[PDB]
Formats: structure tokens, C-alpha cells, sequence
């Protein structure tokens, strides 16, 4: 199944964030609007935050978020949680390897944000 | 229900994170075996990171977080995600004032690390 | 924060199946648009599924979940996941008593159907 | 990623579900410690239960969903998600076709019971 894709409320800000744990150094990119938006990359076996940033999420509300390492697409897994029918957040792990710990990259997009 | 508090397997790395979502400073407690072993405080209405670290769960496994805002308990909204049984989110979202975002301090605990 | 409470597409079927696990006979009664839509009712500490059925959520959207033991309400916790951007469950357990294994009365809400 | 595979503390008793949302008929295989548990099989486009059961989850808690239409295995989407540090869901969707609803075998496991 398709993962990394979440429809989010039409043109509302949220937050993604993204954090390392591999040898590999991570390249996170986020798209809105299949337009990229936000890129991240770094390199951490320490769950470094290698990058956060609001974005709004435009007319369509669509987010992707894909993951390579050395240019090669990591496999993803995601799923979205909502909490007391309000606060949400879009989940993705990652894995660049063998070992499937999917945390090579892992991205937590939340919103409402303010 | 009893919210914030979750079961980790004993003797793990976990990272915890804090964004802030409100005109109130947060303070976020982070508690390993019902002691304090992290504590953040910030203040912002755009979804800063107001801190992050890496914790180790200890022989309980027990981690619970607590929110505050000028010593105010705030209430608290949780669940945990586990994705292709491998990767773990524990989440938090709070809220300090009337207007239930839920988002005034977001914390995210996400295990294995490395 | 409120539980149980869940707002879903306007005029879509869903699926709600309860569940019992306790020596006290269950009442979960599901509301659509603050109506009591189905009623199930029953004893069990085997995982009963004490009812079943399929609604439409209406011009609303708003469906809620109520459960109780000879009047008494049960206390309730919730949450909804997403998987692939599309199949959607809104979960609830509850307790109607003290060793908080939230399980009394479980129920699941699930849609898209057909 | 795998998919459907969920690691359940050992020698715990489970409920597992299964709904049918497809022209098709679906076969849904459980199995614990790599070997059939249980079966369920049925036709539905309304949500139908094509069965239910409680199983142990054995020495290693191993327990794994597959599902079959028509002959060949479809694409599966899960994760486990857990209330108040209590209650366990482990949910399945799967896909027989070409629509992506996810819905065609809907599987839900529950833990613990009593
Ligand atoms: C730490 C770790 O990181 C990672 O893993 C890795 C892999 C994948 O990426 O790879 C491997 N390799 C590399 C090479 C070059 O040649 N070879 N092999 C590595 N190793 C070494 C020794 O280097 C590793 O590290 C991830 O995935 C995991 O999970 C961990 O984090
Ligand atoms: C932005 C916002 O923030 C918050 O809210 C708030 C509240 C609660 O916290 O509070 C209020 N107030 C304060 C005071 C002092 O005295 N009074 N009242 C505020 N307002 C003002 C004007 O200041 C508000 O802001 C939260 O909760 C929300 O959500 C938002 O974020
Ligand atoms: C099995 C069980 O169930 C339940 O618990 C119960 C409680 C709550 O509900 O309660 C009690 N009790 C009752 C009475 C009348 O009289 N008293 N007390 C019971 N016990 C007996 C002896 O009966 C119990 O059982 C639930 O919550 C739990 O979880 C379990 O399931
Ligand atoms: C009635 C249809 O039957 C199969 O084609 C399913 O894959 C579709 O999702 C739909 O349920
Ligand atoms: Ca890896
Ligand atoms: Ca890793
Ligand atoms: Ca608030
Ligand atoms: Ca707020
Ligand atoms: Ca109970
Ligand atoms: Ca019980
Ligand atoms: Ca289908
Ligand atoms: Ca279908």
C-alpha cells in the first residue's frame, strides 16, 4: 500500500520534524502539492533532530513525505492518529537496510498548530 | 483515564520531544521510574521544538510525562503507535487554557533509537 | 479531554462491533447526531461480541459512544488511526471499575465499508 | 514492510475479528507461532462478521493475519495501537483489487480479555 501520503485539513499550517538513526546520512523531503517543500538531511544514531519546519498545507491539503540515503528510496511505513477528535499526527518510519528497526529516518508531522 | 504514561521494554533508549502551542510557557517533566530524569521549558504560538533528549528507560520501563504552565497542571491526551511491529510513538498532545487544541504542549517519545 | 466522540463524513455507512469482558453486563449504546442509534447489550469475560451493526452517520457526521453498567457510566478512552490514508478506525475502551484494564466494553468503529 | 504481524506478550489470550467488505470471498488465516490458529471465511459488501474466536498467543506471542480472494494473497496494511498504557488493538486492512478502500478483510485483534 501507498505510504508517506496523509490528506491534511486544506491550507493549515502543521509542523514536520524529522529525526536520524543510521550510519547513513538521511535526506527527508516533504512535498505539498506534489511541489517539494521542505528537505532535511543528516546523520545520527541518536535520534538528532535533523530538522523542523511549519509548512502550510495549500489548497489540497496532500503531504508526502519521501526518505533517501546514498539516493536510494528508504521503504516507508506510516499511519495517522487522531486524539480526542482533534490533535493529529501523520507518523512515517524508514528503514535504509536490512535490520527493519524503521527508524533510519523517522518524521512526525502534527497538527493544529498556535 | 490515566494519560501520559506508558510501559517502554526495560533498559531502552527512547527520544523525547517538545513543541510548543500557546501564548503560556510549558514546562514539560519527563519521569523514568517516577523520577525526573528531563525537564523542558519554553514558550511558543509556532510549534518550536522547546527541547529533546535521549533517555534511557531503566529496569521499570515505566515513562511518564507531565505538562504545567506556571505550576497549572495541564490535561493530557496520550496513546502509543507501533508501526510494522517494530517502531513505537508515544504521544502526548495538553491543553493549559478553554479552546481544547490539545496541541499547547506536544510531546513525542519514539523508540528504538540507534 | 472528552472521549468516545468521534466526527465522521457526512451520509457514510460504518461498521460498530462492541465487545465485553467483564463479570458486569455491558451497555454501550452509539449515538448519531445525539440519537441513540443502536443499543447492544450483554455479559461476557470472554470477548463476546455483544453486538454488531452497520449506520450511516447522517448530516452530521457526529457519532458517540456510550457505555454503562445497570446506569452506571463507564469511564471511556479513545482514539482513531488511518491506515493508508483511507481505511479508518475509531476505537473505544472503558471501565467500569478499578483495575483500569479498560476492556469492560471495547468498541470499534470502522469505515469505509463495501 | 511486513505487514500483519504483531508480537503480543506470551501465553495471553487474544480476540480476533474479522469483517468482509468485497465482492469476494475472503479467507482470513491467523496464525500463532507460524502455524494456523483459526480460519474465518465469508462474503460480505456490508461489513458482515465472517468470524470470530479467542486464541492464545502461545510461548512467543508471535501471531500473524493473512487473507486470501480469489486465490492470491492480498496487500495488507496494520498497526497496533494502545490506550491508557492498557488496552491493545492490532488492525489489519487488506486489498483484493484495484479500488484501494483497504476494507475487503477488515481484521482486529484485542488483548487482553477477562
Ligand atoms: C547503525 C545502523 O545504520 C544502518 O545500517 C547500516 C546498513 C544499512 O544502511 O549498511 C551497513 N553497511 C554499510 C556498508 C558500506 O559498505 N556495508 N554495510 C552498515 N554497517 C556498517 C558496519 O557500516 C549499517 O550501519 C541502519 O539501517 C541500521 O538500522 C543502524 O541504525
Ligand atoms: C495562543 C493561545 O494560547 C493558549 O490560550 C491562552 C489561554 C490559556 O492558556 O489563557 C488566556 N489568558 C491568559 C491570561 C493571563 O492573565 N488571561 N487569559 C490567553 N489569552 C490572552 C489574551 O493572553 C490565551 O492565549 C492556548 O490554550 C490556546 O490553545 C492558544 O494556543
Ligand atoms: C471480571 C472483572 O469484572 C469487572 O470487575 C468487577 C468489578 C467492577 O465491575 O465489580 C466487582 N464487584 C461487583 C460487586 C457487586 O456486589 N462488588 N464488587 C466484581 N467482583 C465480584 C466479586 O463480583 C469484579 O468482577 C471488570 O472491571 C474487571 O476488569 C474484570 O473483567
Ligand atoms: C464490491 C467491490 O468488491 C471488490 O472489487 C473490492 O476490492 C472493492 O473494494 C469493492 O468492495
Ligand atoms: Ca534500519
Ligand atoms: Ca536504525
Ligand atoms: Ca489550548
Ligand atoms: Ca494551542
Ligand atoms: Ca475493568
Ligand atoms: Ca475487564
Ligand atoms: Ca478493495
Ligand atoms: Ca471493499
Amino acid at each position: 500500500a501507498t505510504q508517506g501520503v496523509f490528506t491534511l485539513p486544506a491550507n493549515t499550517r502543521f509542523g514536520v520534524t524529522a529525526f536520524a538513526n543510521s550510519s547513513g546520512t538521511q535526506t527527508v523531503n516533504v512535498l505539498v502539492n506534489n511541489e517539494t517543500a521542505a528537505t532535511f538531511s543528516g546523520q545520527s544514531t541518536n535520534n538528532a533532530v535533523i530538522g523542523t519546519q511549519v509548512l502550510n498545507s495549500g489548497s489540497s491539503g496532500k503531504v508526502q513525505v519521501q526518505v533517501s540515503v546514498n539516493g536510494r528510496p528508504s521503504d516507508l511505513v506510516s499511519a495517522q492518529v487522531i486524539l480526542t477528535n482533534e490533535l493529529n499526527f501523520a507518523l512515517v518510519g524508514s528503514e535504509d537496510g536490512t535490520d527493519n528497526d524503521y527508524n533510519d529516518a523517522v518524521v512526525v508531522i502534527n497538527w493544529p498548530l498556535g
